[PDB]
């Protein structure tokens, strides 16, 4: 019939939205700007908690086929140190794969699973009442749905057009990228740049396999136009802050991005809502953003299909709001943090000679991992039990493991007790009745994101626990 | 006969040097400045390797009549912080006692030592050759003796006269200090600090018992004249930090210090030395300058009355200037990055609650106590044990405790073995020989600072080792 939902933006976080609407039925466009995929690759992978995330619903063997597992040194902010051996997740290491490929995977599984993508259609417009969004597309087409989701990046068209404010820290420093071609052999490019790099942290270099290369070095000043930088500014900044070019020639990409770190006022405008960069923005540097705004849309999916299918509660939708704009709070914090420990000046560098003294110890190492894994996420649900609003990693079963029973992407009763029932749920919860299950807690009642919102062994406890994530009984 | 050593300044650094150099017979003139001692006191207490040094003195007992322990929060960059339940000391405490009640110990203890101190004598020339130093007195009168040690402070007469380089960053923020009295009650002011310090972390406020408050406030700038500041730059300062001055009246002291950290490039010049804030400056507020000199003292004391006594080794003075100017270095480096902690710069205050959360985790608050407190120093003594160059704590003997045996300030060999000799060097060594001993190993060289020479049980390896700090058999 109608659209439920429209997307604006086809990037990670709104094709990862499109695929958990579609696991509901919720008839799903996506209105994607530009006509064909873009081949610029910005993250270069994918952690822990993404990657649980892709195997809670069944796509990590596609991810794993089109990836290298690894586990090194200097996730936080360039400190190199040992992989973290006791991190608390059965998915325990870094998934290297390009966004490019994260792109074309999430695009595939939202179409195979009956999301319209629509390219070419940029939105220009909205108009919402109390039933529903009308966009406006730059071509002067208008499409009608119940709710539109603003996923359209860190410059949204959707967020401007709400007028939500985006208050934060403004750009400081900027930073150039480019994909170019180099005059000098690629060992004499890493030579200069191990060099460099103990002075300027914030310069590095990266292959790509055809014999171009990834640059990153400061920018000389702020810009007066903010956009994109030609050859010669690349080359002066090149020139600054290593001495060599390089012979840098024929750019593939040219970009330059700033610091700054903003964060929407508010994730939800009645019927429309924001997420992935379009709710907040912080720099690629020591940026999660592509986990995160995965995380949001895995956040949103199960609650915004919940009021297409109308039993959402009454204040669920607004718990997207209240759990994730936080979250993205403590990233933004936490980058600005990373960026002061790769500052030039002597201050910063004494605190980053002293951060390198703790991170040999395990458990700094593990919660700074953690942290920017994403794996430490709680959510206040209001509970004193410590799994209560953490996601609950995958654990075996008797038979199986957890994850493998998670990718309808409903509600699931883990229960050891052999007595606990949710029965006038079972067609949005279901019930996995296994004593085997390797949880030391009576039982745990997981929502569709994984994380749990009650533990206990009483019935009566857990009838009353229910309409809470999971609507009236039935 | 003739003046052993001359000493520039009586402040602790000097005081501990002239009580070192006293327990060995060698003739010590302190030529200290000022006719009658300071009374503005500046650092409140002693951390616990200040207090072992006492301890192997017999001084602690004195110490601890003059003065309250405590174990409390806040020592690094001011993070709050339990303390630390297993810190690597048998003086697991702070030791809050004013330096004005420090300086009077160390005096009355080198007096009654036979040290000679000489007040009103400042030394304003040096002119040293082959066999000592004469100082010229800014009265025109001279002193000749073998050795002179500036322990002249910060703006050392002594190193500017020697031209040894001060390198180091200079001063970028300025602070003032007064102790004055206030138009408003004590509550008033404590709640006021409470709050500016949310936003301010360099002001605070601490009474002293008379009425007098001493308050700590940043400074507008930079000063062109480096002078001490007057009532009117303090209220004005008070004012824009703080919002009120607190009717602040009468000052009793004023003053001004900058975050400059300098490190002299040579702690030996021929017959000439520096110890203390003469040979290293850096900022007050986190620093540890009168551990620091103290300790600087405890290094070069035995040392240099080696020297007197004929029997140091060729490299041994020369050991003072390797083992003390990396300390100072890390002490320098450390202060810099707990001033950053204290910035308001968004960046550096984002690192803050990123320590905040790591000081929980008891090994980094024990890593940051430790370094502080100075017990974790270890010299690079060139063995593998990890036991060798570290000070040996304070541990129970069969009857008492090896700090007890140490206030001659000579060697010392714990031997638990039963079969070790230091036959030939007893003059300068003493055998503790208790099998009962509290440490796990067979056998330990002390030096006479209490830091850890050799560990083994082969009289012969025991043997070759001795030389490098006792000098030959007798
Ligand atoms: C160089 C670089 C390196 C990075 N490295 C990392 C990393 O290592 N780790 C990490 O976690 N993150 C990293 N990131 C961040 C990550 O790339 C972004 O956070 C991620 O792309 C966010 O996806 P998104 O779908 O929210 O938004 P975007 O990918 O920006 O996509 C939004 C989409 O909206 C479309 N669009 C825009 N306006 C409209 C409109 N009006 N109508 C319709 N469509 C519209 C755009 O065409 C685009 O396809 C990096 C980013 C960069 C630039
Ligand atoms: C406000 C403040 C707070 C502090 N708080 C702490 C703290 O909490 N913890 C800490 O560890 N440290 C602290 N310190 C540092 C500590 O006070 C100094 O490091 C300590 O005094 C160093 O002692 P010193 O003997 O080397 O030098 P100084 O105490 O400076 O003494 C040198 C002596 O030389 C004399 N003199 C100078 N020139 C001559 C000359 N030409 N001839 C003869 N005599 C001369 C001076 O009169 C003086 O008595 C603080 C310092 C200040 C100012």
């Amino acid at each position: 019939h109608m659209i439920d939902v429209i997307i604006a933006g086809g990037g990670p976080t709104g094709l990862m939205l499109a695929g958990e609407l579609r696991l509901h039925g919720v008839r799903t466009v996506v209105l994607e700007k530009e006509p064909t995929p873009n081949q610029h690759s910005r993250s270069r992978g994918l952690h822990a908690r993404s990657i649980e995330v892709m195997d809670q619903r069944g796509l990590l063997e596609r991810f794993l086929a089109h990836g290298e597992q690894f586990r090194v040194g200097g996730f936080f902010a360039g400190l190199a140190a040992e992989w973290p051996a006791d991190l608390d997740t059965a998915h325990s290491y870094v998934l290297a794969i390009p966004q490019v490929v994260t792109e074309r995977l999430l695009t595939e599984h939202a179409t195979e699973l009956g999301a319209e993508i629509r390219r070419g259609c940029e939105v220009a417009g909205l108009d919402q009442d109390a039933d529903g969004v009308t966009a406006e597309l730059a071509d002067g087409t208008r499409l009608r749905a119940r709710y539109l989701v603003g996923c359209d990046g860190g410059r949204s068209t959707v967020r401007r057009l709400l007028g939500v404010d985006f208050p934060g820290e403004p750009t400081r420093v900027e930073t150039l990228l480019a994909d170019v071609r180099i005059d000098v052999p690629v060992e004499t490019l890493t030579a200069v740049v191990a060099e460099v790099r103990k002075t300027q942290l914030r310069f590095g270099a990266v292959p790509a396999g055809d014999g171009f290369f990834r640059l990153i070095v400061p920018a000389q000043g702020l810009s007066a136009d903010r956009a994109a930088p030609t050859l010669d500014e690349l080359k002066r900044c090149l020139h600054a802050t290593a001495g060599t070019d390089f012979g840098v020639h024929s750019p593939r990409w040219l970009s330059r991005f700033g610091d700054a770190t903003r964060l929407a006022e508010r994730y939800r405008t009645g019927r429309v809502l924001l997420a992935g960069d379009a709710a907040h923005i912080h720099p690629p540097t020591g940026g999660q953003g592509l986990n995160l705004g995965i995380q949001d849309a895995f956040n949103l999916g199960w609650k915004l299909a919940a009021a297409i299918g109308g039993w959402a509660p009454p204040d669920l939708l607004d718990s997207y709001h209240d759990e994730r704009h936080p979250v993205a709070a403590e990233v933004l914090d936490n980058t600005r943090a990373q960026m002061t420990l790769l500052s030039l000046d002597p201050g910063p560098r004494a605190v980053r000679r002293l951060m390198a003294e703790l991170v040999e110890f395990p458990d700094v190492n593990r919660h700074l991992i953690e942290k920017i894994t994403a794996i430490a996420v709680r959510y206040d649900l209001g509970d004193g039990h410590d799994l209560v609003g953490r996601r609950l990693r995958d654990i075996p079963l008797t038979e199986g493991r957890l994850y493998e029973r998670m990718r309808g992407g409903r509600g699931l009763l883990l229960d050891r007790t052999g007595r606990l029932s949710v029965s006038g749920w079972s067609d949005r919860v279901d019930h996995l009745a296994d004593p085997g299950a390797a949880l030391d807690v009576p039982a745990a009642l997981l929502r569709p994101d994984g994380h749990v919102a009650w533990v206990g062994e009483d019935q009566d406890d857990l009838l009353a626990h229910l309409p809470r994530w999971f609507g009236a009984a039935t």
